C-alpha cells in the first residue's frame, strides 16, 4: 500500500476524532427547515453586504436560540466533586472551513454580543483567513458549540462529531429545492435537514426537541428575529 | 460557567447512557410509513375512547410485530458459558414520557397479553402517571424494548439511544404532512419516519429489515390486525 | 428466556461489530441520487444480460469513485512509527448477501481490473455462491471497501457498521418512486438514499464529500462512464 504518514492538521483532527468517539455517549436529531425566507431575506440585503450570507444568517439564528437552550452550548464535567454540567455564559461559536491544507475550525469568540451585521462580518474574514492561512491561534480555539456545514460540500444530511469537550454539535444539510407539503399542497421549496448531535449524558431528548424546534421556527420567519438588520 | 451539579433522574439518565455506549455496537435502519389509514382508523374510535392515539395504535403495531420477529426482544449475555442471546418471552414495553422533572420510561408489563383497548388504556394511565409522578417502582423498571417518540416533540427524524441491556430500540418521527409518490402521482400524506438501532451482535440487517417492513406493512393497513376493535 | 448460544457466522458478526464499535471513530454522510437514467441503461441490457442490475451498475460507478478518491479505501494504521493511513492499490470490494445462514460478505478482488460486464457477472457468481453455499475462503476475505445494500430488504435508509480495518462503508437506501424536484416542477423519480460511514481519522468531511457527490453524478449520469456496455 501508499504508506502515509499521519501530521499537523490531519494528526489534530485524528487526536479530536478519537477523545470524542472514546468519550461521549451520543444521540441525534433532525428537522427539516424551509429556506424560502431566508434566501429572501439574504436576497433583500447581499448587494450592499456581500457577507449577508444564508449560513451567516443561519449562525446568526443559532446564537440566538442557544441564548434560549443554554443546555445545548455546555461541557459535562466529572474532575473533582461528583458529576455536573457547566454552562457557558459566552457562545463562541466554531464552524468548519475546509481548506486545502485540510479543514480548520475557525471560532467567533463572544457570537452572543454581535449583531447580525457584526456576525457576517466576522464569519466572512474567518473564512478568508481559513482559506489564505492567516488564522491567530486565538481564533482557532475556546469553541463552546461547534457547526459543520457539509451541506456547501453537496451533502444532503450528515452525523458529524462532536467537538470534544462541548456538549453538541450541528450539521448543516444541503440547502437545495425538495417537495413539501404547503396548505396541502405539494410544492418546491428550497429546504435543508439540520442534525443535532449531543451528548446524551448533557441535553436530554425534549431539551433538544425545544432547540431544534426554535431554531426551524426562527430560519422559517428570520425577519423579526434579525429586525437589526 | 454556571455549575449544576447532577442528581435524580439526571444522574440516572447519564449513567444509563455511558453504559449503552461502552458496551453496545450499534447500526440504524429506518423506513417511512405512510400514517392516512392509522389516523382514519383514530378517528374512527377518538369519540367513544379518547385513549386510542395514533401512538396508541403503533405500540400496539409494534407489539404484534416484535411477537413476529422475536429477536428484536432480546438481550446480549456473555457471563458464563460464552455467548449467548436470551430472547424474552414476554414484551415489556418502555417508552419515554418527557416530564416537568425530565423523562421517564414507564413500561407495559406483558404488552403481548393486551388487546388494542386494554393497551391504549394502560399507555393512557402511565403517560397520566409520568406527568402527575404518581409512578411505582415496578412501572419504571423490567423493558425488554423501548419506544422514543420524539416526534411528538416536533423531531422529523432521530437517533435513540438503546436502553442498556435491551437489543434495540425504536424512534418514532413526527406525523406530518409529506410528499410521497401513490400509484405514480405525488400526493400529500400524512407520514413518519421510523428508525430502529440495533445491537449488531443480536440483531442482523435481514432481521432488522423483515421486522420493519413488517412495522410499516402493519401501520400501512392497521384495521385488520386491530380488528380486536 | 429462550436461551441462544452463538457460533459459526453469528460469532464471526459478533466479533467483527465488536472491533470496529470499539476502535473507529465514525461519521456519517449522506446524499439522495435519482436513479431513473441508472433503470433506463438497466432496460437497454437485462434481456440480453440478465445480470446487468442496478446492484451490480451502482457498484461499478462505486469502483470508479473509488479509483478517483483513494483515501476512502485505505486502512488506519498505528502498529510501529506513529499514525499511518495505508491507501490501497487493489479495490477488493465487499458486499453482503443476506441468506438462509445468515449474512455473507463476498469479495470482489481487484475490481478495479474488471469492465462492467465482467463486474457484473462475477457479482451474480457471488449472489450465487453465498445462496447455495459454495463460496471458497479466498472469495470471503480481503475486502478494502464494503457495501451493504439494504435497499434490497426494504430499509429506506440505514447506518451500517465499517468492516474493520477498513476506513468506510457505503449503506445503498431502497430504490424506488420518491417526490424530487427537477428544474422547478415537483416530479415522481426512482431514488435511493446513499450514506457513507467513514473513520474520522482516515477521512475528511471534505474528501467524504468529493466522494459521494461523484457518485451521485456517475449514478445520474451513467451512460458516458458506463460506455464500456
Amino acid at each position: 500500500p501508499d504508506v502515509r504518514p499521519v501530521h499537523g492538521v490531519h494528526a489534530r483532527m485524528a487526536e479530536k476524532m478519537t477523545l470524542s468517539h472514546k468519550e461521549i455517549p451520543t444521540a441525534k436529531a433532525s428537522v427539516e427547515v424551509i429556506c424560502a425566507e431566508l434566501l429572501r431575506l439574504r436576497d433583500r440585503f447581499v448587494s450592499a453586504a456581500p457577507e449577508i450570507t444564508p449560513f451567516a444568517l443561519t449562525l446568526r439564528l443559532l446564537v440566538i436560540a442557544l441564548k434560549h437552550n443554554v443546555i445545548l452550548n455546555s461541557t459535562w464535567v466529572d474532575s473533582g466533586e461528583g458529576p455536573q454540567v457547566h454552562v457557558h455564559r459566552g457562545v463562541h461559536l466554531g464552524f468548519g472551513a475546509a481548506t486545502e491544507r485540510g479543514l480548520l475550525v475557525p471560532v467567533v469568540t463572544d457570537a452572543q454580543d454581535k449583531n447580525t451585521r457584526e456576525l457576517a462580518s466576522r464569519v466572512a474574514e474567518l473564512i478568508t483567513g481559513a482559506r489564505e492561512g492567516t488564522l491567530t491561534p486565538a481564533e482557532l480555539r475556546g469553541s463552546t458549540f461547534t457547526v459543520s456545514n457539509f451541506g456547501a460540500l453537496g451533502v444532503d444530511d450528515g452525523v458529524p462529531v462532536i467537538n470534544h469537550p462541548e456538549a453538541a454539535i450541528l450539521g448543516l444539510g444541503a440547502i437545495k429545492p425538495r417537495p413539501v407539503v404547503v396548505g396541502g399542497e405539494v410544492v418546491a421549496r428550497p429546504t435543508m435537514t439540520l442534525t443535532c448531535v449531543f451528548d446524551h449524558r448533557v441535553v436530554d431528548g425534549a431539551q433538544v426537541a425545544q432547540f431544534m424546534c426554535e431554531l426551524r421556527d426562527l430560519i422559517e420567519s428570520p425577519e423579526t428575529a434579525l429586525l437589526d438588520l
